[PDB]
């Protein structure tokens, strides 16, 4: 021990690496080039037991030669023959080993307290200075302000609290929940252990009847499709296989996962099936999941690195104010309590204690035209990193497509015709085409509704016949996969004998038919469905007097058509987004053909465009470069694209610049396709629930999630409105919510600022502004303009201009650098008038600060100075780009004009026994001081004007420059 550094912790966190290597001497040490900081262990239960935790993962090493990191199954490459060595049961001795290796299999939350949350939110470097400057303005003012200041904290603080709290319990009431589910022992034997309490070198027997999931297990023995609902997004059942003998990523479809809801349970070889652990709950899939939207990442917005740059520039303003101020208010021999009180307060005048506030007020206010309009958002301010997206990745599948399926109708064929497709098959008379696809299905009619497959649902209610003149007699082939077909055979009063009724896969059930039936324009009718985009099965029949005697030879009738319609309000948007210069991309777990007739449809590769098919071939060989005919477009696939992700890095950037089509893409890849374009220096955004969304959603910078209502599993943005629809109403919130973060902050910095020079003009002549007067300017005129103003509202025209984001930029400090010139123009000339006037007699100013009161040059400095506040505002909030413009803020005229009148009563006429001014003036030069005022109005709404033209004549972003030397040289050669 004797290395504490708490006797130099009791006299006083910037650089963490620089404090803890002091506070504290391969032990306890944790530093590897992400944040230094998780350092304990345990190295109990007798053994190493490298313990230390970091998101969820031990990372069990502590050396090399007896050590290795990466807990997660530490056995990388291992035997499929080693699952099918261990089907047993791990030993009840060896079952507490790797229980100590390997978690409790419960992906707990910290409970985490009041105190704790408390002093987390609180010890907060800007907190503290609303903890003194509350601690300075009561030796002095106050009462009114700091109980203000110190409300608008406490409620600050308040909404925090509860508002992280409810994200832990949505969590705890998540999974990390208990159930008993048998195992296999070490010799023959169940026991019931509950689902937390098992690790990979154990079985699964899973009980038919019931039961949510333990954890991933190994298929050693048996067959089932479990309700894959939790897991990859699609309900339906999912066939899963066992696991061959001889890597368990690459045998997907040969293990079961955690949340599984076992459906079928097919023991098929024993009484029951037999499946072994492979993971924990620690780091698993979906235990891996809810652990990460834990961690999230941080909003990397400039934004806040030049609002959290330019109040330091507000730090050293200070300290060039509260060294003059000390010189010139000791000059006038004040007695020096005094004089340092004052140097104080100027500090607090001109750093604004309030302007957090405002920032947060004014992203209150977005949410509450997102809540009202259907978008719901959890993270406030990642709302202003939705105005400025240059890239919007879709999914197809409940996104730009309907979700189900539906039917055009049938294409019937009698005696190798094709007679056409019928669009409503009621229109055409009864016979044996209409009998079949009404009938041909194995639904559940059960609780008013049919239950089963989604696509074969539509056609039942496509001629819409009574259901129970035939009834279902026998299902003599239920429909596997492997045969591609299934055979319903029927019958029907009025009728001799059943027929066999027969729907399949054209062209293996049309080879089964009869030669004579089928014509030799089958295989051209098919590719002029199937490459447009279609689902496509064949229908036939056979009379009958089991085996397959029902099919053999059979009456092929003809084709059915199936095929994903567009949603009506997604083809008005694609046009409305790359309009205005930001570009749309579908990511598709679909095949190819159908994701390209999509995006000729819809809107993404436009009618008289080019598109170009990318093939590049498990070999590293060429490109092959495919096009088609029907700016530049190029449509690549699922496994191209992990060819050239790899085997060719320098040749990436020209791609993924113009890739607009992403098809068979892997719930995995995904988010490394989202994510090379976030170091391609864009800003992307994706937009789409379906199956496969959850992995590229949260690694976005805006992730819509649609067809739901409140959900936490989800990247901020969850609208409730099941539309791409809501895409343009969420980059349109955040250009009125982002361009409405420059004109509050922006007014904070002139308020904070003219108070600054009124203070100023007004410690030399020794007569300090009065109490009331600052508590009106700043509690009347910056509570409510703030406030008021962050409301105006969206547009409704996109445009192709962007907000610019940096408020460290030239425009921004020439604007407030020359509105200030104004000022202090009108602050100053006006005293300067007010003196040279016949009637002036000087302050008595052997006297003191504050009894110095019912005078002259205060009045005149706080009447120019309250209009001067007012008209600021109202310059600094302009909607003629991106909000809207200002006289539909009715609220806000309504103030400006009512504050404008109140204080123009305090000049022309009576408060003069509260506010402290001088008992009258009784010359009318009042009139030379309305006009200055005038002046300053016209000159601060043209001074705005003139400086927003401006062309200063005197491409750095990575797809800028792509996209520059890509047009010079095409790549598609």
């Amino acid at each position: 021990i004797p290395l504490l550094l708490f006797r130099w912790k009791p006299l006083w966190g910037e650089g963490s690496l620089e404090p803890s290597p002091q506070s504290q001497a391969g032990a306890w040490k944790d530093t590897a080039q992400l944040h230094k900081s998780e350092e304990a262990v345990s190295v109990g239960q007798k053994r190493v037991l490298r313990y230390y935790l970091f998101q969820g993962q031990r990372y069990i090493w502590i050396e090399t030669q007896q050590a290795f990191y990466q807990v997660s199954l530490l056995d990388h490459g291992r035997s499929c023959d080693d699952v099918h060595r261990s089907r047993h049961g791990l030993s009840l001795q060896d079952q507490m080993v790797r229980k100590a290796i390997y978690g409790p299999n419960v992906i707990s939350i910290p409970v985490k307290s009041y105190p704790q949350l408390l002093v987390d939110e609180a010890l907060n470097p800007y907190y503290g200075f609303q903890a003194f400057s509350i601690a300075l303005w009561l030796a002095d003012h106050y009462y009114w302000y700091a109980l203000c200041i110190f409300l608008i904290s406490s409620i600050s603080i308040c909404l925090s609290l509860y508002k992280t709290r409810k994200q832990s319990q949505t969590l705890r009431d998540m999974v990390k929940l208990s159930m008993r589910v048998c195992v296999c022992r070490p010799g023959g034997e169940e026991e019931w252990v509950d689902s937390s309490e098992l690790v990979p070198g154990d079985c699964l027997v899973l009980p038919q009847e019931g039961g949510l999931m333990p954890c991933d297990a190994a298929l050693v023995a048996g067959e089932c499709m479990v309700n894959e609902s939790s897991l990859t997004g699609e309900s339906i059942p999912v066939l899963k296989t066992a696991l061959p003998e001889g890597c368990a990523e690459t045998h997907r479809r040969h293990t079961l996962f955690c949340g599984t809801l076992i459906l079928q349970a097919r023991a098929y070889v024993g009484p029951h099936v037999l499946a072994v652990v492979t993971r924990t709950g620690f780091c698993t899939a979906k235990g891996g999941l809810v652990s990460s939207i834990l961690h999230p990442r941080p909003i990397n917005f400039k934004f806040y690195k030049h609002s959290m740059k330019f109040v330091a520039a507000l730090s050293v303003l200070a300290l060039l104010g509260t060294i003059y101020s000390i010189f010139i208010l000791y000059r006038n021999r004040v007695p020096l309590n005094e004089i340092v009180i004052r140097a104080l307060d100027l500090v607090t005048v001109v750093v604004p204690p309030a302007l957090p506030a405002a920032m947060t007020v004014c992203t209150l206010y977005a949410q509450s035209r997102l809540r009202r309009q259907g978008i719901f958002c959890i993270h406030p301010l990642r709302i202003n990193l939705g105005g400025k997206l240059q890239l919007v990745c879709f999914d197809k599948t409940g996104t730009l497509t309907e979700d189900g399926l539906d039917v055009m109708g049938v294409v019937p064929l009698k005696g190798q015709a094709f007679l056409p497709l019928v669009p409503e098959p009621r229109r055409l008379p009864v016979g044996p085409l209409l009998r079949a696809l009404a009938t041909c299905h194995a639904l559940s009619r059960l609780q008013d509704t049919p239950v089963g497959d989604p696509m074969d649902l539509k056609m039942v209610e496509s001629t819409g016949p009574q259901l129970q003149v035939p009834v279902s007699v026998l299902h003599r082939f239920p429909f596997s996969s492997a045969l591609q077909r299934m055979s319903v055979v029927v019958a029907w009063p009025g009728a001799t004998q059943p027929e066999a009724y027969v729907k399949g896969s054209p062209e293996l059930v049309a080879g089964l038919c009869n030669p004579e039936t089928v014509p030799t324009d089958f295989a051209q009718m098919l590719q002029s469905y199937t490459a447009a985009g279609y689902r496509v099965v064949a229908l036939a029949s056979k009379p009958l007097p089991t085996r397959d005697t029902v099919e053999g030879d059979l009456s092929l009738l003809g084709l059915l058509v199936m095929r994903n319609l567009l949603k009506p309000q997604t083809t008005p948007v694609i046009q409305a987004l790359r309009r205005t210069r930001i570009r749309a991309v579908m990511v598709t777990g679909d095949n190819l053909q159908t994701a390209v007739t999509v995006a000729r449809g819809c809107g993404m590769v436009a009618p008289q465009e080019h598109l170009i098919i990318v093939h590049a071939t498990g070999q590293p060989a060429s490109l092959e470069f495919l096009p088609m005919e029907s700016s530049r477009h190029l449509a690549l696939s699922g496994p191209t694209f992990g060819i050239i992700v790899k085997h060719f890095p320098k040749l990436l950037p020209k791609v993924l610049v113009q890739g607009t089509v992403f098809a068979r893409m892997a719930p995995e890849q995904k988010t490394e396709l989202v994510c090379e374009l976030q170091k391609l220096q864009y800003c992307v955004g994706m937009c789409g629930d379906g199956a496969n969304d959850c992995g590229a959603l949260k690694a976005a910078d805006v992730g819509i999630s649609l067809s739901q209502a409140e959900a936490s599993v989800v990247s901020p943005f969850t609208s409730s409105m099941a539309s791409i629809e809501c895409v343009p109403m969420v980059i349109r919130e955040g250009r009125c919510s982002l361009d409405t973060s420059f004109s509050v902050f922006k007014y904070m910095a002139l308020y904070s600022l003219t108070q600054f020079i009124s203070v100023l003009i007004l410690y030399t002549i020794n007569t300090n502004l009065g109490d009331l007067q600052f508590l009106a300017i700043d509690l009347v005129i910056t509570t409510t303009v703030a406030v008021l103003m962050s409301r105006t509202g969206p547009a409704l025209v996109l445009g192709r201009v962007r907000p610019p984001g940096a408020l460290l930029s030239v425009p921004v400090l020439s604007s407030l650098l020359l509105q200030m010139v104004l000022v202090t123009g009108v602050q100053l000339g006006g005293y300067f008038l007010t003196l040279a006037q016949p009637w002036f007699v000087p302050l008595n100013r052997t006297v003191a600060a504050p009894d110095n009161l019912p005078n002259y040059e205060n009045t005149v400095v706080f009447s120019l100075s309250s209009f001067q506040y007012l008209i600021l505002a109202a310059a600094v909030s302009k909607g003629a780009p991106f909000r809207r413009p200002l006289y539909t803020n009715v609220p806000f005229l309504v103030a400006l004009a009512l504050l404008s009148s109140v204080l123009v009563g305090l000049v022309l006429v009576l408060l003069q026994g509260p506010l402290a001014l001088r008992n009258i003036t009784d010359t009318g030069f009042k009139l030379l001081l309305l006009g200055l005022v005038t002046l300053n109005f016209v000159g601060a709404f043209m001074l705005e004007s003139v400086l927003d033209q401006c062309l200063p004549a005197c491409s750095k972003k990575r797809f800028k420059q792509l996209e520059r030397e890509l047009a010079e040289q095409p790549w598609p050669p």
